[PDB]
DNA sequence: CATTAGA
DNA sequence: TCTAATG
């Protein structure tokens, strides 16, 4: 956690690099095992020789925690940190749309920068165009404040549709989080379950809402069963406009809502703590139901869920407020 | 880890 | 169809 930072993060530096800049799925793969198990080791890494015994621990990254240890540096992180060509592709990669393999491609092309982007506008894709548009807003975090006339509006409009709606912000925000980077909107609807084949429109209905009445702006990728936008709050009375900010509403079998709910409330830790703990209990809990394990090995039955509680009553822990849910 | 776009 | 990119 604080021991063995220097060799974590430098290698993680390490990773990222060859997954991004270059196409080394395995270098890569190989860089975060290590710094991976580098992580566990309850003692300070001394030396390479001493790291090596690790498992993951080869000759290669081993030399380079010697390097790393002996002077407070690495070349190798160095050049690259340096390297104009990686640089750009790290940046390009910002652009919400932008992937590696295109932040690579756009490169060779010579595309680099945010200008250069512009340029060529016809280059990107909508999503890519979009992000592009709104990169300076994209990257800006979302005040609570917000948070808050967001989710009223949204909750209104859904009602307003059909009063049989069941709208949840979902994530960090919920946990109540003074900020947030883009708003989840877990959504269900009765006439909406496992079995209960679709009812696309049902998502369809909502999104138009929101548009009908300016909140929705943009549209990053509509399905039927997962939107992903954009949106914005009615600048008020003049001086101060709203900036864009993203946007994902998802529908959702009404009988597998709260675990859904559960999931993606968090926190990550949080989560895989209880979950672990529903393995003890007898359960497994994971993003869509709960089942009761069986002996033989594993089991299945996904137990009826009505509510953020029955999981809890389930493994028979102490209802956590979402609030306390940090972990 | 699944959904969407896209070519 | 596969491959990319988001979450
Ligand atoms: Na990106
Ligand atoms: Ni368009
Ligand atoms: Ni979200």
């Amino acid at each position: 956690e604080t021991l063995n930072g220097g060799i974590t993060d430098m290698l993680t530096e390490l990773a990222n690099f060859e997954k991004n800049v270059s196409q080394a799925i395995h270098k890569y793969n190989a860089y975060r095992k290590a710094a991976s198990v580098i992580a566990k080791y309850p003692h300070k890494i001394k030396s390479g020789a001493e790291a090596k015994k690790l498992p993951g621990v080869g000759t290669k990254i081993a030399e380079k925690i010697d390097e790393f240890l002996a002077t407070g540096k690495l070349r190798k992180l160095e050049k690259i940190r340096q390297d104009d060509t990686s640089s750009s592709i790290n940046f390009l990669t910002r652009v919400s749309g932008i992937g590696p393999s295109a932040a690579r491609k756009f490169v060779d092309e010579g595309i680099k920068t945010l200008e250069d982007l512009r340029k060529n506008e016809d280059k990107l894709n909508h999503h890519q165009r979009i992000g592009l548009k709104y990169f300076g807003d994209f990257e800006k975090r979302i005040p609570r404040e917000e948070m808050l006339q967001m989710q009223d509006i949204v909750l209104n409009e859904v009602k307003k549709v059909d009063s049989e709606y069941i709208a949840t912000v979902c994530g960090s925000f919920r946990r109540g989080a003074e900020s947030s980077g883009d708003m989840d909107v877990l959504l269900t609807h009765p006439s909406f379950t496992s079995e209960s084949t679709k009812q696309p429109k049902l998502l369809h209905q909502v999104v138009e809402q929101l548009q009908k009445v300016h909140f929705i702006t943009d549209t990053l990728s509509k399905g039927e069963t997962k939107f992903m936008g954009v949106c914005q709050l009615p600048s008020k009375n003049d001086e101060k406009e709203y900036p864009h900010r993203r946007i994902d509403i998802r529908l959702i079998p009404k009988d597998q809502y709260y675990c859904g709910v559960l999931y993606f409330t968090g926190s990550d830790i949080f989560n895989k703590n209880m979950r672990a703990h529903a393995l003890e209990k007898g359960f497994t809990i994971n993003e869509y139901t709960i089942r009761p394990l069986g002996v033989t090995g594993v089991a299945g039955e996904p137990l009826p869920v009505d509510s953020e509680k029955d999981i809890f009553d389930y493994i028979q822990w102490k209802y956590r407020e979402p609030k306390d849910r940090s972990e």
